[PDB]
Order: structure tokens, then C-alpha cells, then sequence
């Protein structure tokens, strides 16, 4: 896989901001609050969120697009594992993952 260039990184920031602005992204914007989900961090061993990804983007943590996609997929995988399939939180992952794929393919 090809290294992420500085030109690549402008695109990644755009993709990330498109997701952060999505109406369904709210449960993913910041780390889960342990007060609203007291067992969350006993269940989910590798939490991830969009603020933690923004930090990594800004600090050029990602060297390959696959690593960026892997962090994003953890967000969605964590959500569907923690939540039952009829929860509104689960529905956020359904909507935002397919939005992400649309944007990812564009990033191309
Ligand atoms: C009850 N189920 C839930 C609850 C939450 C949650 C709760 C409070 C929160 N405060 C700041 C973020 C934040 C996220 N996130 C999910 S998630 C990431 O979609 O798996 N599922």
C-alpha cells in the first residue's frame, strides 16, 4: 500500500470532517462517557472515536490508508458489538459506515 502524502492528508481531514458533521455521528464524536455507559470499557477492549482519530490525523500518526480505515472500522465494530441491533446507537453505525464507504471510495 502507498504512503499517505501531504496531499493525501488534506483529503483525510476532509473525510473526517464529513463524518464529524453527519447527523448520525454524535455518539462517535468523543470517547464514550463512562458515566453514560458504566460497563462500556469492560466490554470494549480497543475503544476508538473520531476525536482520537482527528488527533492522530493532525499528528500524522497514519502512514498507510489501511491504518486509517482500520481505526474507523473499530468505531463501527465497537458500536454494533456493544449495542443490540434495534438500538438507535446501532443505527448510527449502519448509516455512518455506509456514508464512510461512499466518502472513502471518493478519496480513492
Ligand atoms: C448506550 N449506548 C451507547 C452510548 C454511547 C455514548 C454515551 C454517552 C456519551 N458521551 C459522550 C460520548 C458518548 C457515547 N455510545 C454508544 S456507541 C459509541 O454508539 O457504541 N452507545
Amino acid at each position: 500500500l502507498t504512503p499517505l502524502t501531504e496531499k493525501d492528508y488534506e483529503g483525510l481531514k476532509r473525510v473526517l470532517r464529513s463524518l464529524q458533521a453527519h447527523k448520525m455521528a454524535w455518539p462517535f464524536l468523543e470517547p464514550v462517557d463512562p458515566n453514560d455507559a458504566p460497563d462500556y470499557y469492560g466490554v470494549i477492549k480497543e475503544p476508538m472515536d473520531l476525536a482520537t482519530m482527528e488527533e492522530r490525523v493532525q499528528r500524522r500518526y497514519y502512514e498507510k490508508l489501511t491504518e486509517f480505515v482500520a481505526d474507523m472500522t473499530k468505531i463501527f465494530d465497537n458500536c454494533r458489538y456493544y449495542n443490540p441491533s434495534d438500538s438507535p446507537f446501532y443505527q448510527c453505525a449502519e448509516v455512518l459506515e455506509s456514508f464512510f464507504v461512499q466518502k472513502l471510495k471518493g478519496f480513492k
